[PDB]
Order: structure tokens, then sequence, then C-alpha cells
């Protein structure tokens, strides 16, 4: 707007501007950290998915899948057939009071009757008995696919006595009632690599850009450190990994962690998942709020104005999103927002700063966010491929285009349009649902023809 203001704006341009050189530096220690975690030790979990097989698109049949979080349980029935799939679903809301039940039988009892309900709805007969895939985004501890132990409750549950294998926990309540078999317990990122690969052979990774961020890809058993248990395993071929890289650089030798980012760390149930904190859009409204508050204090904006704004995480992700989507010019939509929302009255020169700031903040989450994608392709040597992306942040103003060209940056591609880029980020197929059904079909057979599903016991 005015000189004093433009100055302050260019310095925020210095703070949130992240050049390829930085991105290249980050990507480089990312390769290494990746390696680190596949080795006998390392800070990125890099937990094997136990998906030992590619997948054809020629796999057929009826498969069950569920995923539940706080709120709902999605039960999906999916119909598989020579590279296409038909899903049908239903959701059930967690009985208020579940999450904090004293009795564990309650949770499983819940998923078993919902299951009973869906089948009775869906079949009303049926003879064979169908495999089920449980996507349990919560805590590793898969020894095998058919496994799964709660490491720690996320999503805000707290149910006494579980850090057990959640699997035996649920089937039990099945027999009791009757009809299906839990053949695989998995992660949402795995699911999207898999289901997405069944429909598109060119898929090289499965990534989520939502509240949390993570990715999955296929490594190969001989390039791992798990090599000490196997036998029936092709002796060097096809192992899916759940990176759980939202923790990269908790050591901090290389993310361009600004003062705003330190603060966000601190105020968080502290000091972890720093790659997530620096590229998760879940925190982008709070990063926006901090600079804003910082300029108020230095008396450059919101002169006079009252603050109900100085409330940690008052601004969610939808605030910069909306400010970025502001179509016209005098940024009429932001003024509306700040106003009665916060009851602030800003002039258009401020709105200009608020917008330019949302701008920086979005683009850098989008840029940093692909550093672990290009790290995989490099480490695994994928010169071309498709990255199947899922997450809420992909229905965030210009995120798709941003990471895309961030990638063109890191690599150096001189290409006009995205569609022409060697590695393209495309939308995934359903990770949580179908991906979990496609992994059961894979699983089940391995069991069937008993080929082996985990580390030698
Ligand atoms: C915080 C924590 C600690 C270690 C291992 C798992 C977690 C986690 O929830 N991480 C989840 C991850 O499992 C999931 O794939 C993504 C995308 O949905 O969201 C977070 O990153």
């Amino acid at each position: 707007a005015a000189a004093x203001d433009x100055s302050l704006v260019e310095v925020h341009x210095x703070v949130f501007i992240v050049p390829p050189x930085i991105l290249q530096a980050v990507v480089s220690i990312l390769t290494t950290r990746x390696d680190d975690x596949d080795s006998s030790a390392a800070s990125i979990p890099m937990v094997p998915g136990w998906v030992l097989k590619q997948v054809s698109g020629a796999q057929a049949g009826s498969f069950l899948a569920i995923v539940m979080g706080g709120g709902d349980l999605e039960v999906i029935l999916i119909s598989l057939a020579g590279r296409q799939e038909s899903s049908i679903x239903a959701s059930r809301s967690l009985a208020a009071a579940m999450s904090t039940t004293a009795i564990p039988s309650d949770l499983w009892g819940n998923x078993a009757x919902s299951n009973a309900a869906f089948s009775s709805x869906e079949f009303s007969s049926x003879a064979g008995s169908v495999p089920l895939g449980f996507t349990f985004x919560e805590a590793g501890a898969k020894e095998x696919v058919i496994k799964g132990q709660i490491t720690x409750q996320a999503x805000a549950f707290s149910l006494a006595x579980l850090x057990k294998l959640i699997s035996a926990m649920x089937n039990a309540x099945f027999p009791a009632g009757d009809x299906x078999x839990s053949v695989a317990d998995i992660x949402d990122s795995h699911g999207i690599l898999x289901x997405v690969n069944y429909t598109d052979a060119x898929i090289k990774m499965g990534i989520i850009f939502g509240s949390g961020v993570n990715a999955a890809y296929w490594c190969d058993s001989t390039x791992i450190g798990d090599a000490a248990d196997g036998g029936x395993x092709g002796g060097a071929g096809x192992m899916x990994i759940c990176c759980d890289q939202s923790s990269f650089r908790k050591a901090f030798p290389s993310l361009p962690q600004i003062x705003y980012l330190x603060t966000l760390n601190x105020x968080s149930p502290x000091a972890x998942k720093t790659f997530x904190k620096n590229s998760x859009a879940k925190n982008x409204g709070q990063s926006l709020r901090d600079v804003l508050m910082x300029f108020k204090x230095x008396g450059q904006x919101h002169x006079x104005x009252a603050x109900s704004f100085x409330a940690a995480n008052v601004e969610n992700t939808s605030y910069p999103a909306k400010i970025q989507k502001l179509p016209h010019f005098d940024l009429r939509x932001x003024x509306d927002l700040f106003x009665g929302d916060q009851g602030i009255a800003x002039k258009t020169x401020m709105k200009x700063v608020v917008r330019r700031x949302l701008f920086l903040i979005a683009a850098y989450a989008f840029r940093l966010v692909v550093c672990x994608i290009x790290a995989i392709c490099q480490k695994k040597g994928y010169s071309s491929g498709h990255i199947a992306a899922x997450g809420s942040x992909r229905s965030y103003s210009g995120f798709s285009x941003n990471s895309a060209t961030x990638n063109x940056n890191i690599y150096g591609w001189p290409q006009s349009a995205x569609x022409s880029k060697p590695i393209x980020i495309t939308p995934a197929i359903d990770g949580x649902g179908a991906a979990s059904x496609v992994i059961x079909s894979i699983a089940s057979a391995x069991x069937s023809x008993a080929x082996x599903s985990a580390x030698x016991a």
C-alpha cells in the first residue's frame, strides 16, 4: 500500500520465501534420513506395509473395508474386476461417549453390529465369507498384515487397555455374531498407494496432504534392514513402506524454520513431527495470526481496532484459503471476514498485506510439502511416474499447481504445462476404503496359497 507498509511486506517475503536451493538442501538430507530409517535404526519410522506384491488390475471379487476415526466408521463394500472397482458404503457415528469408555469391549462391539447391519443390508444371504481390510490410522506395530498393535491413541480416544493387537479384538466380536474375516490392518497412506496402483500402473507413490502429511511407496526387501527374516519372499522384490515422514528433521539441521514456526512448535503438545508442522496446512491460519498480531504490536495495522483475534488457533485453515480465493480486488470477502468474525475493520491497504501474507504462507507449505516426494523418486530412481495425492489440502486454493511447479524447480524441468511434466501429481483413488479392500485381496491370497505375510516367527 504505503512505503512503511510495503517494507514490512517485503520482509515477510524474506521470511516465508523458500528458493529451490533451500528445497534442494532439504530434499537431500531427506534422501539420507529415508535411508537412515530403513537401516538398523533411524528417525523416520519407515515401517514396512507388508505389501509384498504389486497388483494387476485383474484382481476380482467382493471385499470389505473399514476405517474409523473420531466421529464415524465407514464401512465399504467394494467390487473388484480387471482394473476397475465399485464401492458402496455406509457410515456410522461413534456413539457419543466412545473414545472415553472404560470398557473396551464397547468399541469392537460397536463395529461388529454395524458390520452385521451392513451385511444384512447388502446380502441378506451370502455363502463363502468375505475378507476385510481395516485402515487403522493410529499406531504401528505390524509384524504382519494380519497384525496391528495400538502404539498410542490419536484422534482423541482413550480407552483403557488396548496397546494390544486390535485385530483379535474385533474378530472375536465377529464370530460371536458371525460372517467375515479380518485379513489386513493398514495405514491410510498405504491404502492410497495400493488402490491407486490397481487402477493406474504408473503410480509411484501414495501421499496424503491433510491435517497430517505422509507418503508411501514401494521399496524392495533387499534394500531394507529387515533382511534377516523372510524365505518365501522373492528374495528381493516388492515391499511397500509407510514412511510416516511427518517427523523428518526433528533434529533441525535443515528446515527453514522461521520464528513463527518455533512459536507454533512450543505451544504445541511440543517438540515433534516437525516436517508435518512445516508443511501441514492445518497450522496455516495460526501462522497467519502470528504475523498479523506481530504487526499490530509494532503498530502498523489494526490501529485502534479490538482483538478477539489474539486467541491461539482461532483461525483455522479456512481463513487464508478464503482470503486466497477472494476474487475481486478491493478484497471485499476478507473485509467481510475480519470484520464481524473478529469485529475488526481493516482498510484495503491492510487487506493487501493480509492477502499477500496468505499468499506466501500457502505457497511455502505447498513447496516444502513435495520435498519428500522428490526424495523418494530420487532415492528409488523414478525418473517419471504418477504421484497419487489425497488430503483436504487438495481442495485448498492453488495448492496443486504450487507443489507441481515446486517439483519443476527441484528437478529443473523446462516445460510449460503441468500435464507435460515427467512426474505428475494426480488425484488418488480412495486410500481409506478401496485401497484397504485391494490389500485384503492381496493378503487373503498370500494366506490362502500360504505364501507368508510378515517377518519369520
Ligand atoms: C503422530 C504419529 C506418531 C507416529 C506415527 C503416527 C502418527 C500420526 O498420526 N501420523 C499420521 C499418519 O499415520 C497419517 O498417514 C497422516 C495422513 O493421514 O497423518 C499423520 O501424519
